[PDB]
């Protein structure tokens, strides 16, 4: 509360932490689905079924311009993409899987990394 504060996590690095999983996950064989919008002309359903839009590529524009406000916001926009893969994809595809794959891969990488 006022003038009550717990002792402070040093958060310098955490801009460039974020940076290197990103390109992690960006290197990973299954992330082809997620590395740039899905085409909104051309994947009839997507845009009106899936609300707020997430890839890869947007969320590397994202950081690198400042518009994270901390690591937490970083982390939803990764699940996000995730999120919105489950909605529109069956379990039983190859970007059903690929998405499943992605998540648990980062989990991990953002685990070891802060956690």
């Amino acid at each position: 509360s006022m003038s009550v504060k717990k002792p402070k996590r040093d958060d310098s690095k955490d801009l460039a932490l974020c940076s290197m999983i990103l390109t992690e996950m960006e290197t990973h064989e299954d992330a082809w689905p997620f590395l740039l919008p899905v085409n909104l002309k051309l994947v009839p359903g997507y845009k009106k079924v899936i609300k707020k839009p997430m890839d890869f590529s947007t969320i590397r524009e994202k950081l690198s311009s400042g518009q994270y406000p901390n690591l937490e916001t970083f982390a939803l926009d990764v699940r996000l993409v995730f999120d919105n893969c489950e909605t529109f994809n069956e379990d039983d595809s190859d970007i059903g899987r690929a998405g499943h794959n992605m998540r648990k891969y980062f989990e991990k990488k953002w685990t070891d990394t802060f956690k």
